[PDB]
């Protein structure tokens, strides 16, 4: 398969995988217009849409896409049944698309019903995991997001993190506000700053690298533990997650 990105709105990406014949899988199409344009420009043959969660910026384009291409199957969680899903998927299920079996992983936190899709190496993790960050907890608890990120981080090292928003630079500025001396975070911040200064996409990222630069994946890293403890004594990695997530909310 071949990966493509379609920008939408201010900072969304609509990921598309295509096979050699041009059949395609479209992930979280919040705006149909750039998707329809890309389908036509590339002569793609739409097969499926994957939805990760119910927010407008991920689902708004479904109706128009399926009107133009009624053959599309729309896979999504129960919380998207009223957003155009025609095949519900749940934790531990799979969807067979473009000749590949995608695993479905429930990741409550950003929304309660958020799911991620994985077919090695591609991880479509929506708004759960971002490069350098994680989703805001609009519906779920910090415990849920902590457990969700633990599952995603346990995927293979070569996983390509295909998240939905170009938030990487802001995420790294937050990281430096917590760990200003951390060399890996500083180096990745500079790389990202330069990509964005040239208007270049920062995604996808390799999970092995991501774990080293993402404070939300580092709650057992002694360096982060120690810096947090200079302000608030915390012994549980899950507590460090909630402390970080609340700090980021205010940043
Ligand atoms: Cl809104
Ligand atoms: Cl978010
Ligand atoms: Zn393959
Ligand atoms: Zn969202
Ligand atoms: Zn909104
Ligand atoms: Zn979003």
């Amino acid at each position: 398969m071949n990966l493509n990105s379609i920008p939408a709105f201010d900072d969304n990406y609509i990921w598309v995988l295509n096979d050699e014949a041009g059949r395609c899988l479209i992930v979280d199409p919040g705006d149909a217009e750039p998707v329809l344009n890309a389908i036509a420009a590339n002569n793609w043959q739409p097969e499926a849409i994957f939805l990760t969660h119910h927010h407008h910026d991920h689902v708004g384009g479904v109706k128009e896409l399926v009107e133009k291409f009624p053959q599309i199957v729309v896979y999504g969680p129960q919380e998207t049944q009223d957003k155009g899903t025609t095949q519900v998927v749940k934790d531990g299920e799979t969807a067979f698309v473009l000749g590949h079996e995608f695993s479905v992983i429930a990741t409550p936190g950003h929304t309660l019903g958020h799911i991620c899709y994985f077919s090695k190496p591609y991880l479509f993790c929506g708004d759960t995991l971002f490069s350098g960050g994680c989703g805001r907890l609009f519906e779920g608890t910090a415990s849920q997001m902590y457990q969700s990120l633990k599952k995603l981080s346990a995927l293979p090292d070569d996983t390509l993190v295909c998240c939905a928003h170009e938030y990487t630079l802001s995420n790294m500025k937050f990281a430096l506000s917590i760990l200003p001396h951390d060399l890996s975070i500083n180096d990745y911040y500079r790389k990202v700053k330069e990509l964005r200064a040239k208007n270049q996409i920062t995604l996808p990222v390799i999970l092995k690298n991501e774990r080293q630069i993402n404070v939300f994946l580092r709650t057992e890293d002694i360096d982060l533990i120690n810096v947090i403890n200079e302000e608030t004594l915390l012994q549980q990695p899950e507590e460090r997650f909630a402390w970080l997530r609340s700090k980021k909310d205010r940043f």
